[PDB]
Formats: structure tokens, C-alpha cells, sequence
């Protein structure tokens, strides 16, 4: 029938962690000869066959090469600690090398992490070949490929090999495969050799920065005093192994293009945040253009960086589906935890906009103003800003951020808001009951209240891009899929749930319009407890019926 | 073309529009073509009388060759926009093939309709007894006995500003007349005539002899125990109340009276005070009970129980049984009327006399495994009465809601009594936009229940298939614009359009199932005392 197919489309294209497939398996056993329709079928066929019959496993085997080729984002399944036979993993492997460069790099943190569930001999084998195609070879000679791939494979091998239980397993195995990585570039030829002397380069650079740091910590003062003494030390040459006022050009870690060369101690500050960060900036390579960064001494970043992974792509779905809220994904890596960097975008945090100009609006009129509309502020910038609050609600209801306030989101001059400092993931707050949505009467009034053409505005996009996400599951849940033995904070207190969390937010059950009435739903709570007036008018409800 | 759509939005949709007053014209070279289906007739007419002498004679032959009216539109040519007397003609050709039953509905507001010109057609058959409209009226209604009944009282009602006496005085004419044609007539004609009489006769007689139990002064026992023996003593008025000649009655013309039975009638809580009496029907022993009031105007209440069954019956065309009870209204004249009673106790008194909503139906039909010990189906009457009570509340504008107000009976239907304040009036300062106890919600077993979801489900609905019939409901209310009832006579103008906007006509369905659920959250966590603690918390977050 079409009725026949019609209950395979549902299957075959809804969600990619379901175990429902049960009586069903059988059903696509069959059609599955017929039509191997597309990359789409591929990953629902495998999860029946490999593990119950030693022959099913020549027949599959045999559709698998033949089946119209998976796409690397279905692909990353595989690499998933739930298959794990040695011939399906290869064909993994195979679907990632046709895949471009700048894709690579997005998922590389979940690659690197997807190393643990490939096979130990498959490591050890190569050790053995250097010393006295597998995904892990595979990785390593993309590596060596292109120099910035370089850079982040080895800043996220370094973060895993620096010092239980399960840990004494996989510290052992990430040890031995930076060590190999390491010896390749020793030996390559020009290019490789090259790539190895600018990691050395990073590398030493990091730690007189941050033995810097931690003298800046140590001499006691207030914020104000403790700057002063980082300004100087700077500043201070042959103090240290590296000299600050000039050095030779490094591939900045944070991004491996640009390269650095001095830094501006004048420049420098540190952040008002509890933790105290510096601000950087460089000069770099060309026409002393400035860069800054953060750089941190306090915390652990890798939780931060996997959200702002999180965001980026997100932000990438949007943008191909034409859909453009003005989100700003900023780069984060962490050298070894408890140091990172972060880049800096020029901001300024909600509440000191609030502090210092009565209200966000009078602070856009200040720098656009434009007496015609909508607020005699220049109508592009309400627009932007509309649109970054949109992308923010929905992607932080997917992420269940927390821990949210005036301190932690900011805006711009243009516009955008965005948000920072995850430090709170998958619905843990601190206190006891959040809101659903994250929103502030600040904002809200931002957007000129319940009837704006404005607020309308916003609820809208909300809608369209809850909906966009809702197609693209697939690609975000493998990624979190693969994040299970992870060591973020918030994932640890039950991984389980890590991906499980993920899914109830997206509510993959409900049709597009009971979809749209949920989120609805929860958007309204929220801003009904914001508002002064909006309790005050259930207040005069309840009083009704006496 | 693309055309073709932009085309059926115009037909579908706009139910009384200014829209494209440039292109109000430009419809027309694809018109004359696509004049193949009956809604665009409507439209048609909205533009070429617009200018002045020639497109008139070339409009007509379209409308004469038109694919033929649904009645609907003619209740919008019969308005006071269209004023050609050709298209008013048209608009009575129509009503000709309606049936009966139809009229029925619409009757009020033909009443009231027949109030726009022109004066010269009655003034001509006055010169005539001593199909133009009023001419229609009258003789469909000499056809008709039960419809002979409504309009005679409708007509007296009215006949009992500088342009309430100008009208008025044209009401005494139809009026007149129409009593004059029957006394002229054939057998039954004069049947009828007589009934009618028979009728006033008495309700002048119960009238006089309610006045003579208000006049004594004294406790609610003592004006009962006074009602009751007015009414056995024979013969102190002319028409004997423990027994006469059987009569139709007026209220419903179907059921003929024999007598009261005294005993039984009792006298209502209310501080204007209501008396429920019991009639025995001319057959088989049976009883009607019915309510006579002494204080009020009822055509208010009047309107909305049109509307109500109006309502009713195209959700039911549409097999939406959703339980509703639309119960019988006639005002006699502006202070006395009588209403159909239905056997319910008040939500208060259910209240009082059982701790909640469940133990009442619960002690009139138990069943073990029945979701809260009740007949599945007592539940769902009730599910179903609430949700048609909410949306049409809403699209009415009915406030004033309280326990006292709403009834409900034991089988489970929900209905709400008394239409006070209608269009968003309301004593209080702020109504809540959906009407809904703590004490009803508990009843469905909380937000939490699954039934609750059903309730929901229920009303958007509901809402979406009203919505589909907007054009009936705001013709007829566009009749009701020189109305005398007291709520559309504050802003006549405005009244036609606050229905309009809770039909919400501008959403798609999905934007108007939306909105709908919107209102649902606001009232129902205003009354939950927990949800309110939680927006409390939520409040408390950004606060810090
Ligand atoms: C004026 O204050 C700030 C301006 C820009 C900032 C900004 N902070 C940023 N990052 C953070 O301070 C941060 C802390 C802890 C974990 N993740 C991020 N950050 C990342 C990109 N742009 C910015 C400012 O401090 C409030
Ligand atoms: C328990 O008290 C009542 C039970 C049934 C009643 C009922 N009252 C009804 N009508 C009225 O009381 C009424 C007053 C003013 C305007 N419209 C209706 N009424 C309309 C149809 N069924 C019933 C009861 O009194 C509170």
C-alpha cells in the first residue's frame, strides 16, 4: 500500500535514539531490498541485525555498501557507544573523510571524545608501529592536513591527558594518542614539522602567562590594585621565559589564522566577575590590528565551550534555512582546565546598560537614534535585537540554561542581546523554582509590552525557529549521544538523562501546531510572573468568584 | 489564476467589509464570469450603487440571473445600508423559500428589520384595508399558528428620542392590521384571532392579581401563602385560575393550558421576587412548569437564547452535541415575562448541599468503576455543557457569572440563568475573559485530569466551527443595532463589532485555537490557588 510506506516515513525519518523500533524491525526487513531509499534509511537498519546472528551480519554487510551513502551527521551515530562492530564503524570513518574541512571542526570535540568507544587494539596496534583506514589514524592524518585542525586536536588531547576508576582507562589510552600525534609532526617533512614547532610555541607561551597570572593572585589588592601589578608585569621583560612587550609571531590558540605578536599592557583590565578575568589585547601580525580575549584562571571551561558548539551550529541551521536572528556564537577553548581563553565581544551587560541609561531603550536611542519610528530608534536595530532575544529563548529552553540574571546576559550597540557563563546546564538552577522561559521585565518592556507590533514580532520568531530545531534533532541529539562519558559538570549527575533532558525540551511527540501551543504555553507563564501589572490583573481574577 | 484564490478569499471570508474600496470595482471585469456561485451575490452589491445612474439597470439583470441567495445574505439586504428597493424585494423572494422553523429564528430580528423603510409601503396598505416586506410577514403569518403567536407578541412589546415615536407609531400600524386581517379571514384565521385573545385576557388577569401579591407587604412565606390562595379562589377574576378553557400558551404555542394547580406554585429567593408555577397541559395529565417574572424587560435575555440555540444548532449540523440547554424565553411586555424552567439546582445550593461537584452526581448516578464513582456519560454531559457555555459566554460577552447563576442538573448539563449584562458589561471592575469556579475545575479533577484535556479539545473546537458561521450570527445582530435592549442601546455602533472580535476573524486557525488557549490559561490559573503560587515563585526569580 501507501499506507504501507506511510508508517515507515514516520519511522524512518522522526527520531534517532527511540528504542520503539520493536515489532517494526521486521517491517523494514523486508521493503529495506527494495528501497534503500536514502542516507535517512540507512541508520534504522543497522540497529536490528549485528548482534543476534553471526550470518546476518554478511547479508547487512553487503546492503550497507551498496545503500545510498549515509551523511556525516547520521554517520556520527555509529561512532556512538551502542554499535560496536569493527565493519560498520569503518563505514563510519569513510562517510567523515568525504566530509569538508570546516564541518570536521565542528564535531572534532565530539570526535574526540568518540575515541574512548573505538577499540583499544586499534591504538595500540599503531603505538606499536611508530614506536618500538581506523577512525583514529584517520584523525590524526586530517591533523596534519590543515594547521588549524592541528591546533584543536591537540589543545583538546592535552585537556584529556593532564591528570581512578573508569579515568585511569581513558587518561592511558588519550595519553599515548597525543604522544603518536606529537611524533608524526616531529617527523612529517616541511609543513608537518612546521605545524609541530607552532604547538611547542603555543605551548610555552601559555605557561608564562600563566605563571604571570598566578603572582598577580597571589600580591594582595583590590581589584583596582591587582590590575595595576598585571599591568607592570607585562611590562617587565626577561622577568620571564617568554617576553611579553614583543615576541615571535604564534598562532593565537584561540584562533590558529591570526598570529600574535606583543601585548598592550595599558590595555588590559580585569572583569568585574567574582572570578577575575583579565582582558587581553595583542597586537597581531598585520598593521597592529588589536585582538582581544579573555583569559581565565578560575574555572573549568569545557562546559562552556560544548553550549557555544551548541549554539554555533544551531545558529548554522538557521542560517541555511534562511533564518538569521543576530546570534553571537563567540569562540571559547580551554587550554588545561582552570585556564582558557575566551574572544571578546564588545558588549556591555544588561545591568550596567540599566545603571547607567534609565532602560535599554533610551540606551539604542542614545547611540541610533532616528526620530521616525519605531522608538526614535533606527529601526533596524530594534529589529536585530528582537530577533537575538527569540534565538536565546528557544536555544536556552533546549539547553535548559540556568542560573541566568542582569549579570549574565548583554547587549550591543547594534542590537544583539546574547547570553554567557553556562554554568548552569539541563535544568539545574540554584534556586528552587526557575521560570521556563528566561525573560525580564527589562527586556519585555524592551520590546514595549504585551501589544507591540514589536513583542508580536518576537513570539513569532520564537515559534518559526522552535520549529526549524525541531527538524534538525537528529544532528544535535547524536552529538549529546556522544557526550554521555563527557566530564561536564552538569552532564556527570546522571548521563543517562544527558540526552533524555534534551529531547523532553524538544518535544519530538506533538504535531507542529500542539508544538507551537506548548512553547506558547510556557512563554506566557514566564512573562505573566515578569510583568507587575500582568499579576495584579490575576489578582482581580481570582477576586472575581470571590 | 492566482486570482482564483485571492477571488475565494473574498467570497469565504470578509463577512462585512470597507477592504479595497479601489478594488471594490476592479472584481468586476472577472465578475460577470465567476457570478457562477451564490456567497459572491453578497459582495456584488456592496460596490455599483456606489455611483449614480447606470450601472443600476445592469446590476439587476446580474442579480436577477445570479446563482440563487442562501437566506443569510438576505438578512444583510434587508439592513439599513442596502436601500434599493429591488434588492429589498430580492431579499424577500428569499425568505419565501425559507421554512417555517427558519423564520422562526430570524423572527425577532425581522421584527425589528421591518422598522428600515420604506414608510410608504405601509402607509399604501393601510389606504388598502381601509411581495413588499411587511406584507410578507403578515401573510406568512396568518400560514403559520405557532408563528402567528411570536409575532403578535413580538409586535406588542413594541407598540406598548424623536425616532423611538416615529417607528413606534409605524409598529402600531403592522400591528392593527394584522389583528384586522385575521377577524377578515377564513375559519382559522379567526381561530387564531380569538386564541389571541384569550391569551391577553388572561395574561392581564394574572397580571393584576401578581400586582395584588406585591401590594401586601410582609415575610416570603406570607406572599406565597397569598399567591396560593388568589389563585384557588375562583371566579374573583374572570378568568377562573383552577380552571378555564384550554389556551395555547403564549411562551410555547404548541403545549395548549388547562388550569394552574395552586399547591404547587412556590415563589423564588431573588429581592424582586419570581413565581414558578405549574400548568397542566390540555392531555394526558402532563405538567409544564414555567417561571412568571414581574420586574424586568426580558428581551435581553431574550436575544441571548436565540443566539444560544442559534448556536446549538449549527454546532449540532455539525454533530457537536456539546449538551447545551437553551431554554424558552417570551417577554408578555417590558416587566413580565415567562420563562421555561428546567428542573436544576443552583451550583451555590449544589454547594451547600454537598461539599463538591462530584458527590452530586455521584449520589444520583453511582457507578464503581465509573471515572469518579459517576456514569462515564454523566461526565462527559458535563464536559461537553462547560466547554459550549465558555466559548459562547465569550463570543457574547456574558458577564456577571456567579454560583448563583449557574445551574446545573442532575443528569450533568451546565447552563448559566440570567443575561443581566451582556457585550462586556459588568459590574465589577475586571472580568475574568473566560468564566470558570474553582469549585467547575475541581469538578473536571483539576488541570491535571485527563478529562480537563477533553474539555479543552472541546472548545477550540467549538470556537473554530462558530467562527465558520460568523456571517448568520452578525447579520442578525446587525438587525439588533435599534434594538432597545439596554446594552447594545449604550453603544449602538459599537455593540456589532465586540462579537465580531471575539470571532477573531483576522487569525488563521491555528492563531485563533492560539488565542483562545491564551484566555483558557489566564482564567483558569486566576482561580487555581497553586498555579497563582507558582507565578508567585517565578516572580520571586528575577527578584534578587
Ligand atoms: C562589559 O563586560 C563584558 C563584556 C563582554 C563580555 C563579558 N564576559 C564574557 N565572558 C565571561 O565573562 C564568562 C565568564 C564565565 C564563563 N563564561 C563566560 N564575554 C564573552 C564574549 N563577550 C564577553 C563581559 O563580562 C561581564
Ligand atoms: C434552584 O433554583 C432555580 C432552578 C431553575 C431555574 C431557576 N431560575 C431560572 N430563571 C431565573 O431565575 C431568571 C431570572 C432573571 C432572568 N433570567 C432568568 N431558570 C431558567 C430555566 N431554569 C431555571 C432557579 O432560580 C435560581
Amino acid at each position: 500500500a501507501s499506507i504501507r510506506d506511510q508508517l515507515h516515513t514516520i519511522v524512518y525519518r522522526y527520531p534517532p535514539t527511540y528504542v520503539l523500533s520493536s515489532e517494526e524491525q521486521d517491517l523494514v526487513w523486508k521493503f529495506r531490498f527494495y528501497l534503500s531509499s536514502h542516507k535517512k534509511a540507512l541508520t534504522k537498519f543497522l540497529k536490528c541485525i549485528n548482534w543476534k546472528l553471526e550470518d546476518e551480519v554478511t547479508q547487512a554487510l553487503w546492503m550497507l555498501a551498496n545503500w545510498a551513502p549515509m551523511d556525516v551527521e547520521d554517520a556520527l551515530e555509529l561512532l556512538s557507544p551502542t554499535f560496536t562492530h569493527p565493519q560498520v564503524r569503518k563505514y563510519a570513518v569513510s562517510r567523515l573523510a568525504q566530509a569538508p574541512d570546516e564541518d570536521l571542526l565542528l564535531y572534532l570535540l565530539q570526535l574526540v571524545q568518540a575515541l574512548k568507544y573505538e577499540d583499544p587494539r586499534h591504538i595500540v596496534h599503531l603505538h606499536g608501529c611508530i614506536f618500538p583506514a581506523n577512525l583514529c589514524t584517520f584523525l590524526i592524518q586530517r591533523a596534519c592536513t590543515n594547521a588549524t585542525l592541528a591546533n584543536y586536536f591537540y589543545w583538546y588531547l592535552s585537556i584529556e591527558v593532564e591528570e581512578r576508576k573508569q579515568d585511569e582507562r581513558a587518561h592511558d589510552m588519550y595519553a599515548m594518542v597525543l604522544k603518536m600525534f606529537l611524533k608524526v609532526l616531529e617527523n612529517g617533512n616541511f609543513n608537518l614539522r612546521g605545524i609541530f614547532y607552532n604547538l611547542r610555541k603555543q605551548r610555552r607561551f601559555i605557561d608564562e602567562l600563566v605563571k604571570l597570572v598566578k603572582l598577580v593572585a597571589k600580591e594582595p589588592g583590590n581589584r583596582n590594585k591587582k590590575t595595576e601589578k598585571f599591568q607592570k608585569l607585562l611590562a617587565e621583560q626577561d622577568m620571564f621565559k617568554v617576553n611579553f612587550t614583543n615576541f615571535e609571531p604564534i598562532p593565537f590558540p584561540l584562533d590558529p589564522e591570526i598570529y600574535i605578536t606583543k601585548i598592550v599592557p595599558m590595555r588590559t583590565s580585569l572583569f568585574k566577575s567574582a572570578l577575575m578575568p583579565a582582558k587581553l589585547t595583542f597586537v597581531t601580525s598585520i598593521a597592529h590590528h588589536e585582538y582581544a580575549a579573555i583569559f581565565k584562571h578560575g574555572d573549568d571551561l569545557r562546559q562552556d565551550q560544548l553550549i557555544l558548539q551548541m549554539i554555533t551550529l544551531m545558529d548554522k541551521l538557521l542560517r541555511r534555512e534562511n533564518l538569521d536572528l543576530k546570534l553571537t556564537p563567540y569562540k571559547v577553548l580551554a587550554t588545561s582546565s582552570k585556564h582558557g581563553f575566551l574572544q571578546y565581544v564588545d558588549s556591555c551587560t544588561v545591568a550596567e546598560v540599566l545603571a547607567r541609561e534609565g532602560n535599554i531603550h533610551n540606551f539604542f536611542r542614545k547611540h541610533h537614534p532616528c526620530d521616525n519610528g519605531p522608538y526614535g530608534i533606527s529601526a533596524e536595530v530594534m529589529d536585530t535585537y528582537i530577533k537575538s532575544c527569540a534565538g536565546y529563548c528557544v536555544i536556552t529552553y533546549l539547553l535548559g540554561v540556568g542560573d541566568r540574571h542582569l549579570d549574565n546576559l548583554l547587549l550591543t550597540t547594534n542590537g544583539k542581546l546574547f547570553h554567557i557563563d553556562f554554568g548552569y546546564i539541563l535544568g539545574r538552577d540554584p534556586k528552587p523554582m526557575p521560570p521556563p522561559m528566561k525573560l525580564s521585565k527589562e527586556m519585555v518592556e524592551a520590546m514595549g509590552g504585551i501589544s507591540s507590533e514589536h513583542h508580536h514580532e518576537f513570539r513569532k520568531q520564537c515559534y518559526t525557529a522552535y520549529l526549524h530545531l525541531r527538524r534538525h534533532a537528529n544532528v544535535m541529539l547524536n552529538l549529546f549521544s556522544l557526550m554521555v562519558d563527557a566530564t561536564v559538570p552538569d552532564i556527570a549527575l546522571e548521563p543517562d538523562k544527558a540526552v533524555k533532558k534534551v529531547e523532553e525540551n524538544l518535544q519530538l511527540g506533538l504535531t507542529d501546531e500542539e508544538a507551537v501551543q506548548h512553547l506558547q504555553s510556557l512563554l506566557d507563564v514566564s512573562i505573566t510572573a515578569v510583568m507587575p501589572a500582568l499579576v495584579e490583573q490575576i489578582h482581580r481574577f481570582t477576586q472575581y468568584w470571590r
